[PDB]
């Protein structure tokens, strides 16, 4: 059949897992995470904090990669990409190729990959140990297209897969979370958690 990027949780030797801010569901929130759904709700192009927690520190040369896949089997082989409309947005970023859905902000060492063999997009930064006074490292992602964009995800659910890898790309750890990009993430989180209850 067709191999797809794995989404299996794997903490690895460093005890790698993800954390998310406790941001609430008010109308004004821009990024919010549901532990009931393991799902991030966030606004187009806004900052999405993703914490990296480890029990011990990965070595220099370790990198952290992010890639989106469609959640549903019948769409899983389709590369997740930004819609043609959003490709044309004007911003201060001088690094991300216009087709990439996921960007990293605030990191001058970011690299973007358009895999020559799988065609998948990903965004990768060097792993760094927590800043002074912090217990975790955070990476700040932006999602550059809405769930609703007809020329992109077109309402199909996606997951983001975060991989910890060595300098050669070998697996050191993996986690994932669903993400819904939308104008009203607090309202959407509230709706979906209410659906879940029912
Ligand atoms: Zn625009
Ligand atoms: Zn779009």
């Amino acid at each position: 059949s067709s191999s797809v990027p794995s989404q299996k949780t794997y903490q690895g030797s460093y005890g790698f897992r993800l954390g998310f801010l406790h941001s609430g569901t008010a109308k004004s929130v821009t990024c919010t995470y549901s532990p009931a759904l393991n799902k991030m709700f966030c606004q187009l192009a806004k900052t999405c904090p993703v914490q990296l927690w480890v029990d011990s520190t990965p070595p220099p040369g370790t990198r952290v990669r992010a890639m989106a896949i469609y959640k549903q089997s019948q769409h899983m082989t389709e590369v997740v990409r930004r819609c043609p409309h959003h490709e044309r947005c004007s911003d201060s970023d001088g690094l991300a190729p216009p087709q990439h859905l996921i960007r990293v902000e605030g990191n001058l060492r970011v690299e973007y990959l358009d895999d020559r063999n799988t065609f998948r997009h990903s965004v990768v930064v060097p792993y760094e140990p927590p800043e002074v006074g912090s217990d975790c490292t955070t990476i700040h992602y932006n999602y550059m297209c809405n769930s609703s964009c007809m020329g992109g995800m077109n309402r199909r659910p996606i997951l983001t897969i975060i991989t910890l890898e060595d300098s050669s790309g070998n697996l050191l750890g993996r986690n994932s979370f669903e993400v819904h990009v939308c104008a009203c993430p607090g309202r959407d989180r509230r709706t979906e958690e209410e659906n879940l209850r029912k």
